[PDB]
C-alpha cells in the first residue's frame, strides 16, 4: 500500500503484481508507448492465460505491448522479450488488404476476441503496465 | 496481498481497499445484485471522486449499487448508506418518458457521462466490489 496508494490515487489498478492504466484518449501505438514511458511503465505485456483474460474482460480494444520486428512477421514484446504463448484472434496476424501492420491491439469484437495486428498510425486507447513486486 | 490471489485468479482486480468485478453478461439489475451477493460481495458502492473516477475510466455502462427507495425519488446504496454525494449525469435522475426508473447505472455516452437512473428490468453490465482491506 505504501507502494500503491500514490498509483491509486492517479486512477492505476492492480493486478498479480502489476499497476495498470487504461488511458482516457485513443492515440498512434508510438505515443500511446511514449504516455507510458512517461509515467515510468511501458505498454501492457501479456504473460499469462488469466493476464489474458484481465485484458479481454475490459471489453475495449487497446494497444498492447507487442510489436512486429521490421516486416519478418516474427513478434517481440516492449520489453525485448520474443513472443512465446500467444492469444491471436482468428485469421490474425494477416496484414489485412496488403497494408502494413506491424502493432498489436486486443480486439473487441462480436465473435472474435484476442490479438490483432493494426497499423502502427491508427488510434486506439491504450492500456500501461508497472510490475510492482517481482 | 495473499488472500488477493484466489480472486485475482478469477478475474477480479484491486484498486484502493477493494476487489472489483466486471460482468462477461449482461444482467437485470436484481440479477446482478444476485451474481455479487453470492461471491460474497455486492454492486459496486462510489464513496470518493477518486472511486467514481476509477468507474468512469473503464467506459463501459455498468449497474452500480444504487437504488430508490420505492418510489420516493431518494436513493440508498446497496450497504444501506444514504445517498451523499452524487454523479448524476446531465439531467438525471428523471425517470424519462414517465417509466419506473428506480435502480442506476453508470452512462458511457457522448457528452453525457455519470450516473442515470433506469428500468431495473433493463440489462447492463455490472460490477461488483468486495471490500477486502479495513
Ligand atoms: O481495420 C483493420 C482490421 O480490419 C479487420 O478487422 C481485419 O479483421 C483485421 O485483420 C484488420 O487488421
Ligand atoms: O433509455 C433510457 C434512458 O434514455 C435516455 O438516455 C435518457 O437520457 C435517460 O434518462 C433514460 O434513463
Ligand atoms: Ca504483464
Ligand atoms: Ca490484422
Ligand atoms: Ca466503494
Ligand atoms: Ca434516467
Amino acid at each position: 500500500f505504501d507502494k500503491l496508494d500514490p498509483y491509486f490515487q492517479q486512477g492505476w489498478f492492480h493486478f498479480q503484481k502489476s499497476l495498470y492504466y487504461i488511458s482516457s484518449v485513443k492515440n498512434t501505438w508510438h505515443l500511446s508507448r511514449e504516455y507510458c514511458l512517461q509515467e515510468g511503465a511501458d505498454l501492457a505485456i501479456i504473460n499469462s492465460r488469466a493476464e489474458q483474460a484481465f485484458l479481454e474482460n475490459f471489453k475495449m480494444t487497446l494497444w498492447i505491448g507487442l510489436m512486429e520486428q521490421r516486416s519478418e512477421r516474427t513478434w517481440r514484446w516492449v520489453d525485448g522479450t520474443p513472443l512465446t504463448e500467444s492469444y491471436w484472434s482468428l485469421g490474425e496476424p494477416n496484414n489485412y488488404e496488403g497494408r502494413q501492420e506491424q502493432c498489436v491491439e486486443q480486439i473487441d469484437r462480436e465473435d472474435k476476441k484476442g490479438w490483432n495486428d493494426l497499423v502502427c498510425e491508427f488510434s486506439n486507447f491504450y492500456m500501461c503496465e508497472k510490475r510492482i513486486f517481482p
